[PDB]
């Protein structure tokens, strides 16, 4: 009737809850494995086989070669950047990946100039309100602001003609010189570089709708949707403007695929054991001392995009239900809860005060987000250590507690916990 | 159950033009909530009772019922003179305390004066350069989307906030789009004495609208309907890019426009027009530039109704129904204006394409493709009778009956209502 339902995971925080993990995962089995919105600024790392992978624009399932990968239209594509991503992972053992990735013919492309433009907003922002977004620089802001312009130009567009093409690059080239007028553009080497990524990538593109569409009606077949970026970076609910510029959300899924809200399934939200950030932005559980330190630390909390060392700070369940309220999850993952295993006591957010009164929601205004006052509960460590835990049974009984006490205040049942870096070391409840 | 009530939605399954406003307001007659979750105020939408014909842009429609709530999410983008402007029109006809039933999320963005003249300049500008523009209702809505992405844009929560720092951010951004036309005038403080004075009337109106439409959908029980603006062809991301606005005015839109996950989501009821209107340059498959087209041009009143322009019109196209279903999927369908074909002694249908020799199964993305397609066509016999009166499905003549499974087997939808007039009582429900 409506078809297969596709299996989605998505981030509950703000980002680098460990979604790659839980999609590797979720990805042994799969059909498709695809790609929603966002670019290459999201960075996952991949352990298989006591190997590391780095993947920002490639579906985690790439390393399934049984399966492929897809990159729906919602998603903007630096084209460099993506050979540059799959040459780095062949040095690795990434092989035959151009035979089982597809990508939607309509996803818009992100140019060297957007990039360039996006560093070069945010150098602005920083030296006149001394103060800036903390974006990746990639340019997805940019290339995603041509998108609504309808300047813009697409997968399609670059297998197209040429000289149509060209014209058009040309055009949206000087348009971006114009309120940026010390921009450099190489327009001749651009388009050059272009023409040949073109050939590259022509039998890799098929119409995406059509793709999808056919996946989801032919026979019974298993599609997992990667999330990328998190609930509090979407564009419309998260911390605006301390956001990405996609919906990172649930609805982002129909939009950047092109399927029904009645071909979604099962949608896991991923929760990382405490809270992180990075970039800026309120943050309000955020731990600046020798917690936040460990936490850091033993999380080796550093952005795989950038490198930029992450902010840090307890779990907080009031991003986590306003992003409930907002995705629906059906089931979550509690993920790097051995990062906890050293900590006497454990604090988790519980609500925000303003003003010595809690707030009855998440509020729109992120500045009022700067002045509340987390409500914490203190929970008992374990004082032991889980890396080696496959089972529940393995978890000590106050680590199994903060599992139950997620789960509880949360109303949604956590179908795996994080005790490591391996695909191992996920333990599944149920 | 846990999950909670479900909401309703009405989308447009061409580009445009459909006759949306009379399937919801006829759906809206029950309804506590009714809500638009994206676009601007360019909806256009027509609602036709007791005599009166009311026009609706950025209002939803269902603000004609005093009984329930109208409400505008977060994905909207918001032009406050023309809010107001346009409920003083209505105003004017009739309606009554619209302000008292308006409900407002305060993280829908802004659409200021400067955003609606960038939209004009760029289009001159794209217009004497490249001979030809995108064609835009020049209300400043792709430019606002475009400041969205940037995050430099204002959200009503920030008009709300202390108006000095709102201020700073407005000039801030007024600038930034003057570098992009330093022939683009801002009459800065003019425009913030209207916006402070906007915001002053708008405050009672502003909520959470995340907070808000999850207590609608998880307390006692309630019907809300949502509706869409503009069509599936026109989506920023699936129409016939770039000929496009700039929101996602399909069935995803609604989850991100409210910020409701998918199992809040419901019946989804496809607004398709018996025949095709596409506005401005650019493909159109099943184009009658002849007799038959001046025909429907002229019993379908397909122009402007301001401009004037006049509306371009082809046979129905099942290419382009289809691929919006492969989007939206519909649970049912409002076929409309069934009446405008009462004429004709046969009706040609778009069932396929065809490129360089072969069908394709899929509809193109580029507008090359589609400006080469090749369409096949099915011949019906016309019902050559007036339909105007028919209010049951037996009132319908075996012409017209037989069209209306055509386009329900070809789609593979269920037609729920068929429309044969304007007014809210020229309709048909199937089932
Ligand atoms: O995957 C990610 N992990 C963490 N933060 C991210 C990720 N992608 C984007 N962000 C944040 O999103 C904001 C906007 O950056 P952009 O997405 O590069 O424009 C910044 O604060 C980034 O740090
Ligand atoms: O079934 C119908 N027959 C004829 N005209 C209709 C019908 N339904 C709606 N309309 C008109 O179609 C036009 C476009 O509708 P809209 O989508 O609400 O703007 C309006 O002028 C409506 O009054
Ligand atoms: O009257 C109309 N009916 C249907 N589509 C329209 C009309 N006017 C403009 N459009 C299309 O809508 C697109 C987006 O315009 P915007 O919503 O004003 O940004 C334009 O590029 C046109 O292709
Ligand atoms: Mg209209």
């Amino acid at each position: 009737a409506t078809g297969s339902r596709v299996t989605v995971v998505l981030g509950a925080q703000w980002g680098d809850e460990g979604k790659g993990k839980v999609v590797d995962l979720l990805a042994t089995d799969a059909d498709i494995v695809s790609r929603c919105q966002g670019g290459n600024n999201a960075g996952h790392t991949v352990v298989v086989d006591g190997k590391e992978y780095d993947f920002h624009l490639l579906p985690s399932g790439i390393i399934n070669t049984k399966a492929v990968s897809f990159i729906g239209n919602g998603v903007v594509i630096h084209l460099p950047g993506l050979f540059e991503e799959a040459e780095k992972n062949e040095k690795k053992g990434l092989k035959d990946w151009e035979k089982r990735l597809i990508i939607s013919d309509r996803a818009h492309l992100v140019f060297d100039f957007h990039q360039a433009v996006d560093g070069l907003q945010e150098v602005q922002r920083q030296a006149q309100e001394g103060k800036n977004i903390g974006t990746t620089k990639k340019g997805i802001g940019p290339t995603y602001s041509s998108k609504a312009a309808r300047t813009g130009l697409r997968i399609c567009d670059l297998l197209s003609d040429f000289d149509e093409f060209s014209a058009r690059f040309k055009n949206l080239a000087h348009q971006h010189q114009s309120m940026f007028p010390t921009l450099e553009i190489d327009v001749e080497g651009q388009l050059k570089r272009l023409k040949g990524f073109a050939e590259r990538i022509r039998p890799m593109v098929r119409d995406g709708v059509y793709f999808m569409y056919e996946a989801l009606h032919g026979p019974p077949k298993k599609v997992l949707v990667e999330g990328a970026n998190a609930a509090l970076l979407d564009i419309d609910f998260g911390t605006y403007p301390f956001v990405t510029s996609s919906n990172c959300t649930v609805g982002g899924v129909c939009t950047g695929l092109g399927i029904p809200p009645q071909n979604i399934g099962d949608v896991y939200g991923v929760v990382k054991a405490y809270t992180t950030r990075v970039g800026i932005g309120a943050f309000p559980t955020e731990q600046i001392n020798e917690i936040g330190d460990l936490l850091q630390n033993r999380g080796h909390e550093w952005g795989v995009t950038t490198g930029r060392k992450r902010r840090c700070g307890w779990l907080d369940l009031m991003i986590l239900r306003y992003a409930h309220m907002v995705n629906g999850f059906t089931a979550l993952a509690l993920t790097k809860l051995d990062i906890l295993d050293v900590l006497s006591e454990i604090k988790v957010g519980i609500s925000y005060k303003l003003n010595g009164k809690r707030i009855p929601y998440f509020p729109a205004n992120q500045e009022i987000l700067q002045k509340v006052e987390v409500e914490y509960e203190t929970l008992p460590g374990w004082k032991a250590d889980t890396t080696g835990a496959r089972k529940w049974e393995d978890l000590p009984p106050q680590a199994q507690s903060y599992v139950r006490f997620v789960e509880n205040h949360m109303g949604v049942a956590v179908k795996w916990v994080g005790v490591g870096k391996s695909r191992e070391s996920m333990i599944q409840l149920f």
